[PDB]
């Protein structure tokens, strides 16, 4: 429904610390410097799902501690650019379909490593370890809350060289409801 001052505040500098961290692991794995920026917004998730591309790369995760999911979203792009460079390409010009078996096999140990990153981040306010319930490229096909419902999206926007790219975290309210008091 909405956030306090002090709750949005506390979600910006756990996502900022992730930010922070997500910068340092894609700058490793694209072996080039990737910056990251962290910005919050809260908007109903009709308007998130509408503005995801299709296809795209999205992961639905949950945590041992959550009654509910919460959406990781990358652009196909920063998906086959990474992917390409992780398999010793240079990560030139990246195709526009959904992934094979093979390339979601290897990219989702890679999303898998960035969840652990989020996690990490915050694991002053509550513990969780995420797996991994399901992975879709069409957001059509993605409705784990009701359309209305209010969500707190974080994006990261991911740029290197003359390349900018996303990842979306997205966080219902009704996830982080019970969790608002810490």
């Amino acid at each position: 429904t909405k956030f306090s001052k002090e709750q949005l505040r506390t979600f910006q500098m756990i996502h900022e610390n992730f930010g922070r961290a997500l910068s340092t692991y894609l700058s490793g794995r694209l072996r080039t410097f990737v910056d990251v920026e962290i910005s919050i917004d809260q908007l109903t998730y009709e308007e998130f799902i509408r503005s995801v591309m299709i296809p795209s790369f999205i992961v639905i995760f949950t945590g041992d501690v959550f009654e509910g999911s919460a959406i990781f979203e990358m652009r196909l792009d920063l998906f086959y650019t990474m992917l390409d460079i992780i398999m010793g390409g240079p990560g030139e010009n990246p195709p526009n379909r959904p992934p094979t078996e093979i390339e979601t096999s290897i990219m989702r140990k890679e999303v898998t490593n960035m969840l652990t990153l989020l996690a990490q981040a915050w694991s002053d306010f509550q513990y969780f370890i995420p797996s991994i319930e399901n992975v879709e490229t069409n957001p059509q096909f993605v409705q784990i809350v009701p359309p209305n419902e209010i969500v707190l999206l974080v994006t990261a926007s991911v740029s290197w060289g003359e390349f900018t790219s996303f990842i979306n975290v997205c966080w219902p309210f009704s996830l982080l409801e019970p969790l608002l008091e810490k």
